[PDB]
């Protein structure tokens, strides 16, 4: 696949989409749990966890999948895997890794264009909040995995896509 | 124009300044409001290094009044910085109401207006125009309501500016990176 | 010398270790003040000795050091932190603190100027987030950046590492 990263309000979405282009058929994997976009989304696009079920081997090369976003997906999983003070951050990481490996696998075998969106969350200062701190570590480790797995990697800054790989 | 971004103490000020260089007449546009002796004391070093052929203005509204169309193509303008301006606008807007009770949707809409104007100005200005902004969203989601919103807002302003820019540079550890 | 920067868990360390290579003899300078560490060691080669210090690096970064040998410093930000703490965080004279910090930076810098061995320093990007409410953190974050510029300016090669991907900026 293709991995797009960047800070909040970096324009990574727009860049991802720009990566999608027309693209005949487009599957949007919208990971946030609901605790304006759905409107700007072309009517043609479909909107959809249990991700490997979507990222299939029997798709078209002209087809395209957009997952938004990896971070969120990470978050949902911890909680799912889970109060965060009794948490064994270590075990959590591993499990998370399993999952990511699964995504990778799926993406690996998927004939469609796959574009994954994630965020850079650790160019800031060490947070005081443990989960927060934990969180940031795991997310970075997840990104490395994806990146390594990725074919192309972009970093978006101020809406400017920078192809790092 | 040229857009220059980086985190705090990235060296973007100095890189910006380098972008301008030897220009005969320079106008430094300074958007900070000194709300402390600390904030004031530091602006000091800024001035202290400022040149004689550089005029300062202590402004952050209507730069359209500053970034002008009769300007000489050999002259330059350095605006420092977007983020402050944005922060300046945000509390203006906010008024004597708590940030809590703020209408970020509104504010952001009002914010875009002033940005649009700025872009137009920069677009119609024959002089070299450099703007300094900050990268503030490479970290963890902010607990504090505003902050969280200000971060969104900043990012959006950034995109626009960048979009508009003829040139963009990311400066890391004092190292300028031309991304556009 | 080589400066490698990036954020927390950006794969900068791996990248760093990668610049080191099959460096026969390597000195690992761990600035962290003390389990998490237990393992770092654990995954550290045999022909690599470790020096736990964040002061007088000039004591380790020597002129006699063999070219084909290397130094891996990890990490600058930490060092910084300890430094500040060396010098109540509210009643701190930041301007002064910072100057001392730079004194130590200059040492480090001159040291790497005459060390014939490969010197790699690892630091982090920490000013790409929002302005902190905490006054130390604000200053820390401020000192941290100035320190990076100096090093970067001193370094021969500068790499920004993103999501495990290395970007050569200098
Ligand atoms: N739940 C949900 N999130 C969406 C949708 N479209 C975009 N986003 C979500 O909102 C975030 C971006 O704003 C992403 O994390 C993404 O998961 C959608 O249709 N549903
Ligand atoms: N009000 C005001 N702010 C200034 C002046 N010179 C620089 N600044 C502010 O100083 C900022 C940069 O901070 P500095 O470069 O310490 O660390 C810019 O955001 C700019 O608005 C000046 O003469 N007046
Ligand atoms: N004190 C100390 N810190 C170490 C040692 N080995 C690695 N580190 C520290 O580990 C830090 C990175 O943390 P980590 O990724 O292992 O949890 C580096 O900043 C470095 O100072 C060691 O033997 N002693
Ligand atoms: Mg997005």
């Amino acid at each position: 696949m293709i991995l797009v990263t960047g800070g909040a309000r970096s324009g990574k979405s727009r860049h991802a989409e720009a990566l999608i282009g027309d693209a005949p058929q487009v599957l949007y994997i919208a990971t946030s749990q609901i605790l304006h976009h759905k409107d700007g989304r072309p009517a043609h696009w479909r909107t959809a966890r249990h991700l490997d079920t979507l990222i299939t081997a029997d798709l078209a090369p002209d087809d395209a999948i957009l997952l938004e976003c990896i971070t969120t997906m990470v978050t949902n999983l911890l909680f799912a895997l889970g109060d965060p003070e009794q948490w064994d951050y270590a075990a959590m990481e591993r499990a998370i890794d399993d999952e990511i490996q699964i995504l990778i696998a799926a993406c690996q075998r998927c004939p469609a264009k796959v574009v994954l969106v994630t965020n850079e969350v650790g160019m800031g200062i060490v947070p005081e909040n443990r989960l927060a701190r934990h969180f940031r570590d795991i997310a970075g480790r997840v990104n490395q995995r994806l990146a390594a797995a990725a074919d192309e990697v972009w970093l978006v800054v101020s809406g400017i896509g920078v192809k790092i790989k």
